[PDB]
């Protein structure tokens, strides 16, 4: 059995790191994937490359971009016919710099990129579902719960994310209460091998985690697997942790 | 398929409602169960004519009572060599009345069959886990939405399950420090619609579930197998919630 | 009384509802406070009179606007000579739309008021403090109950909610790992009564209040009291809920 | 203008440190105090003496006795007439005993104690409550954010600080639900500066907390006497967390 037959996924931030992962695992389950990215196209090359271009697309995408929501969207539907499943998994990390030095503008497009952009694919997926897949589907929003190594003092990062779960809940609900649908999820990676760091952090960051070693990216694929199937039917407005007991 | 092939999995009250769903889908994909019940013998016998004696076994079981978990791990070691899973499944519900007026002992069995006895589960699948499995493997305490907020009609039962979820973190923590990979994770069902009630009643718990529709046993069944499974190695001390919505 | 004895505090939106039950509060317990509106002259003269002209100064304030904190403050070491405390407690609500209708300027102007403004009040907050107080001080993020469950009504308030409450934890963090001696909490009024509202909407709200009545503006008060004072040294990076048992 | 002027409060574990803390600011706001303590008789008669024994009294109690609940209620209504507040103060703390190593006599101590007895006083304050306050009171249920330095690894500590929590929540509604004024909410106290410790242990405890210090027993009080007068009507079912920053 293929747990995601026949879906069609978009997946931001697809080409690389945890994006990748969790479109490894949907194309093993038999999906159809479009993986998005703002400027690493030669990584949604590879990605195709690795899928076939009958499973899979590569899109570019500012996932803060209204315009760009609209595109993909036309885009899956063209090559697919369909849109069932939306990864909201793009998102820009967390600095670990003063609260009371950050300029307006590096607030603002953390929040427009791991929380605005949050909404926004959201709207879309849910106008694309109700249109090709009878107003039925399901919505994953990822967050790390630490995008920064130790305590999270990065206000922009650690606020998006806070804006980003209650996003969820609200919009689970939103739908929910009009008989609509249409599941929203929540997935919290801890730390996952994906970018090398300095070792006097790597170091001090496995010193966070109980179990004592990084995620991989699969790791969160198999979460979204479950959430994108048929399995997690009853599961909606819930937040889904993966982090080696980081936050236990 | 066979996402839990080989695996040997303890589900305490597994003979009926939601542990009989759980143990459904952990047959599905390969696993060998031990059911328990404490006083559901007929239905015991039912699920493994159902199920076949090759892959399932029934064990009569108390859970708060000690010496019927070391019964239960002596049957299954037998049976089937190794214990991999533990679902501390078993519950009951409790007294419904005025905090005040609640009896000692009324409290009293709440507590040890619905928090207690899950430590001594922990406690002896963990000795056999070691023992039988190169100390390796999963243990899912299914706790209850109302171990999330409060349940007015019944606060032995919410202070049981506000204990078992944060037992499962302890426990996970406590396991992980010393190098132990014997992930302990918590379940927290909603409303799953498993008797016969009023249509008073009914209405009156759907009203309180956005989805406007109780569960079914086999969706906590789903979320049960990925935790049993390989595929969530990096989740740990976490609380995976399948509830319609309910506490969203 | 003088339980906030010769401290000043800002607080926005201070002239009417909660805020103005903030100020009653402060005013009464020997605090010097500057009350900020957008656009409420009518209601900021009112106040300046009932309080005095010397123990209470009214300024005009869009909390989110970055040029009109700097005024503000201005204002307030012009008129006070120092800042000990802010409350962030101007908000606004948005349109009660479906989630995939909700047009981005209206959830842009939500995150603007709700959640972007309280991040411009602590830059503005902890530089006055530094100064003029000697770096110490107590931050106040009036979030809501929309910030620890979902609001269907209101996602994008539920999202700047939900913002404030992570906003809040991590500033507490940035400034506390720098030795800065100055406080940041959250609180989290449920149903205050404010506006005059008909009398079936009045019923249904009430409704999911469990001890059957809304709560008051200086409810508010007393615990901003509290985590204005040096009672409340210790008190950081916590969230404290008044709403009648609404998220119990 | 005393805050808790004509108040009469049983504080269980109120001769020593927090406890003694929570008294201290209860007999400075004109409260009169009951304190209890299991073995530590020398201290209640301090206590006494040094707050006078026309505002105070010691009862011998240990918390887990349903007997000794009945005791308590009896002198503290035979000398000062009513009960208005409860404060569940009396708590073990944890130990880095292995799970699987726990003997259930441990386990059950820690849950008598630390789970069970605040159902027992929640149970005993409220019909002293009914019966000499007019269904009008104050429950606090204190328990520590941390139980051990490191990760929080005590299944037993950790599973009665849970129930309690959710005890807390249920006991509110509960009483609510009926028309019943009495509030019980938790307060949770990070590492307070009660006792000589070596300079190694002091050191690895204030690398816990965020600001780099201990409380002092009456940042605990404060927040208990918001907590038990009029100034938090309502606040209900809600936790209120003391701990510099600890669980940011």
């Amino acid at each position: 059995t293929d747990r995601l037959k026949d879906k069609v996924a978009i997946i931001t931030g697809g080409v690389a790191g945890i994006g990748l992962g969790i479109a490894e695992c949907y194309v093993r389950e038999g999906a159809k994937v479009v993986v998005t990215a703002n400027h690493n196209v030669d990584g949604g090359r590879a990605a195709v490359a690795k899928f076939g271009d009958d499973v899979s697309l590569f899109v570019q995408q500012d996932v803060s971009k209204e315009a760009d929501w609209q595109k993909v969207i036309d885009a899956t539907i063209a090559k697919f016919g369909r849109v069932d499943i939306l990864v909201n998994n793009a998102g820009i990390g967390g600095v670990n710099t003063a609260i009371e030095d950050l300029d307006l503008a590096d607030w603002q497009k953390v929040i427009d990129v791991n929380l605005t952009a949050n909404f926004l694919g959201e709207k879309a997926a849910i106008k694309a579902m109700k249109q090709t897949a009878d107003a039925k589907g399901s919505i994953i929003n990822v967050s790390s719960v630490a995008g920064l190594v130790g305590l999270p003092i990065d206000p922009a990062y650690s606020a998006s994310k806070g804006g980003s779960r209650l996003l969820t809940h609200a919009t689970a609900l939103n739908l929910a209460q009009r008989g609509i649908d249409i599941r929203v999820n929540s997935v919290h990676p801890g730390w996952i091998d994906t970018s090398i760091i300095p070792e006097d952090l790597r170091k001090q960051i496995i010193a966070t985690i109980p179990v004592g070693h990084m995620g991989q990216p699969q790791d969160i694929g198999e979460v979204c697997v479950y959430l994108g199937s048929d399995e997690s039917r009853f599961a909606n407005g819930a937040e889904f942790t993966v982090d080696g007991g980081q936050r236990a």
